[PDB]
């Protein structure tokens, strides 16, 4: 299990308000990493600079899904950090593809290695693919979502 190093807690888990860009989003999934010392300071800034940069819209249906992260230089603990979208916001889409992603579930990677990568985004890729595992992620509390993300990863 090579994500045993990734923290994944209860307040890394939130449902997000209509009305917000994706630098809101970005700044409020980063709060409680930034807080608990997992990243820098200024973390959410490279992560919104990188985003506009190098996009990380994934176009899977039904429930479009984004990945925003930065350099791992930035990154002093692995982590994770979901945001459930009230409404869907766009996201570039990290293929290139000219329509945007209307994204509902936001996964920011805060990850201190790059050989950690592979094996997120294989995880990520998985999940994303599981129908009925990403739609209960549109319809549980965020107790809920805890749970299921949290037994997901180490499970």
């Amino acid at each position: 299990n090579a994500m045993q190093d990734i923290h994944f807690r209860r307040h890394y888990v939130r449902h997000l308000p209509k009305e917000v860009s994706q630098n809101d989003i970005i700044k409020a999934l980063a709060s409680p990493l930034i807080n608990d010392g997992m990243v820098v300071s200024d973390f959410a800034d490279h992560v919104i600079t990188r985003e506009q940069n190098f996009p990380t819209g994934l176009p899977v249906e039904p429930v479009g899904v984004a990945i925003p992260h930065t350099d791992h230089k930035y990154v002093r603990q692995n982590a994770i950090s979901v945001g459930i979208l009230a409404e869907p916001v766009n996201f570039e889409d990290m293929g290139g593809e000219p329509d945007p992603v209307p994204v509902r579930v936001v996964f920011m990677l805060a990850l201190g290695e790059s050989n950690k990568q592979l094996n997120v985004l294989g995880w990520i890729m998985d999940v994303i693919q599981d129908e009925d595992f990403m739609q209960q992620l549109l319809v549980m509390n965020d107790d809920e979502i805890y749970q299921s993300i949290y037994t997901r990863i180490s499970e």
